C-alpha cells in the first residue's frame, strides 16, 4: 500500500542502524502514524502477496482469551511456535489480557465486552481501550506485547480504531498486523450496527532488518495495486462466535510473494 | 508553533461533531501525530502566553508518586481541584502507576526506575516504556489517564519519547501536555546524559471545544515566535530530586495570553 511503502522507504531514508540482543541489527525509525480508509478496501498488502488464513486465526484465538498455541495448531498456525514453552503456552499475552485482565484484588476484566457495551452504549466515549500492556505480568509472558493497546473511536455511525504499536518489524511484521486490526474493527463494526471509519496506525521503534534490505528494495519497486474487498459471509450472535469461514476476501490481485529469511 | 496551529485548522477542516458527558459539543477528529525536534527548541506554545508553572508541580508531583493534591494545593496549583474527593485523593492516577503499578501478586513495579535503568544500561530495548493504562485500578480512578502511555527510544546518544493521548482538548490541554512531556525528556535526557531528540505527539480523539472558537480563530491569527529555550539551572542527582525552581525558559516573547472558560 502507498502508506506501507512510504513507511518502508522512511525507515530507508532516515533510520539509524543498530543493535538487537541477537546481533543482527537493524535500521530503526521512532515514531510514525498511517491511516487506512476501510471503505477504501480492505487493507491487505499488495506489492508482494499476504495470506489472511494465519491472521484470521491468530484474532480468533485472542477474542476467545486463549494464550496456548493448541488452537494454532488445529489450523496449522504455526507463527508463535518458537515462542510457546512446551505445553504450548505463552503466558499471559494479548488474548488473556483482552479477555481476563487480573485486578491487584483477584478479579478479571473482559476488555473486549467492556469495549463492546461502550460502543453501543457510550458511542462517543474517548475511553473506549483494549490494552495488552499488563506492566505486572510482562515478565510472565513469552514476549511483552508489540502491539500494545488500542483505541476505538465512533462519529458519523462509522467505528474507527488507532493502534499502539511498540515494536514493529516493518517487513515480516507490519503487513499481518495492519491486516489483523482491520478484520477487527469490520468485526466490531458489524456486532455494533456501525459502518467501519479508519484503521490508524501508531508505530513506536519501527525498523527494517538488516536482513531484510533485499527484499525491502525489491518491494519498494513495486507499484500498489488496488485494495481488494472483505466479505463477512454471517452476521454472528456476538465478536466470540465469528468462524473462520465466514471471512473472503475477492479481487485481491498482488504482485508475487517476497520470501524472508530468519 | 506551526504544527500546533496546523492542528487547530485540521480540526476546524476536517472535525466532526461529537457530543459529550456535559453538552458543550466538540469538533472532533481521530489520530494525529506531530513531532517535535527538542534540538530547534522547547515546544511551548508562542501564539498565546503559556506558562511552565502549573506544568512543572504536576509534573513533579507525578514523579513523586502522588496521587493527592495536597502538594498541588501546597504550591497552589488548581488544576486537578474539580477531580478529587474530600480527602483530596484522584485514586491511583498518573503518579501511583508511575512509581508503584500494583501487580496481581502484591508487588509495586516503579516504572520510572525501570525506564531510567533502561535508559542507562539497555538504551536500544524496543520497550522502553510507561503505561498509566492500569485496567485493573481504572475503576478506582477520579478519571481515566489521558495521557495513558508513553514510550522511550534512544539513537545517536539522542533521547526520544511519544505520547499517546486518548483525548485532547487541542486549545486548553495540548500546550499543557506538550510541554509536560518535553520537559520530562529533557530531564531524563539529563538524568542518562543523553542529548534530548524528538518529542512525538500522538493523539486518539482530539478535539476543539466548540465554546473555544473564537480564542482558537484569534491564535490561528498570530504568526508563532521562534522557539523558546529550556534552561536547567541545577543537575539534580536523582529524577526525582528536581525543585520547581531549577526550570527557567529563555527567549520566550508570546503573544498576548488567551482565556478560554472551563
Amino acid at each position: 500500500m502507498k502508506q506501507y511503502l512510504e513507511l518502508m522507504q522512511k525507515v530507508l531514508d532516515e533510520g539509524t542502524q543498530k543493535n538487537d540482543r541477537t546481533g543482527t541489527g537493524t535500521l530503526s525509525i521512532f515514531g510514525h502514524q498511517m491511516r487506512f480508509n476501510l471503505q477504501d478496501g480492505f487493507p491487505l498488502v499488495t506489492t508482494k502477496r499476504c495470506h489472511l488464513r494465519s491472521i484470521i486465526h491468530e484474532l480468533l484465538w485472542f477474542l476467545q482469551g486463549d494464550t496456548n498455541i493448541a488452537y494454532l495448531h488445529e489450523n496449522n498456525v504455526t507463527i508463535w511456535d518458537e515462542w510457546a514453552d512446551e505445553n504450548g503456552d505463552l503466558g499471559p499475552v494479548y488474548g488473556k489480557q483482552w479477555r481476563a485482565w487480573p485486578t491487584p484484588d483477584g478479579r478479571h476484566i473482559d476488555q473486549i465486552t467492556t469495549v463492546l457495551n461502550q460502543l453501543k452504549n457510550d458511542p462517543d466515549s474517548r475511553r473506549i481501550i483494549v490494552s495488552a500492556w499488563n506492566v505486572g505480568e510482562l515478565d510472565k509472558m513469552a514476549l511483552a506485547p508489540c502491539h500494545a493497546f488500542f483505541q476505538f473511536y465512533v462519529a458519523d455511525g462509522k467505528l474507527s480504531c488507532q493502534l499502539y504499536q511498540r515494536s514493529c518489524d516493518v517487513f515480516l511484521g507490519l503487513p499481518f498486523n495492519i491486516a489483523s486490526y482491520a478484520l477487527l474493527v469490520h468485526m466490531m463494526a458489524q456486532q455494533c450496527d456501525l459502518e467501519v471509519g479508519d484503521f490508524v496506525w501508531t508505530g513506536g521503534d519501527t525498523h527494517l532488518w538488516s536482513n531484510h534490505m533485499d527484499q525491502t528494495h525489491l518491494q519498494l519497486s513495486r507499484e500498489p495495486r488496488p485494495l481488494p474487498k472483505l466479505i463477512i459471509k454471517r452476521k454472528p450472535e456476538s465478536i466470540f462466535d465469528y468462524r473462520f469461514e465466514d471471512f473472503e476476501i475477492e479481487g485481491y490481485d498482488p504482485h508475487p510473494g517476497i520470501k524472508a529469511p530468519v
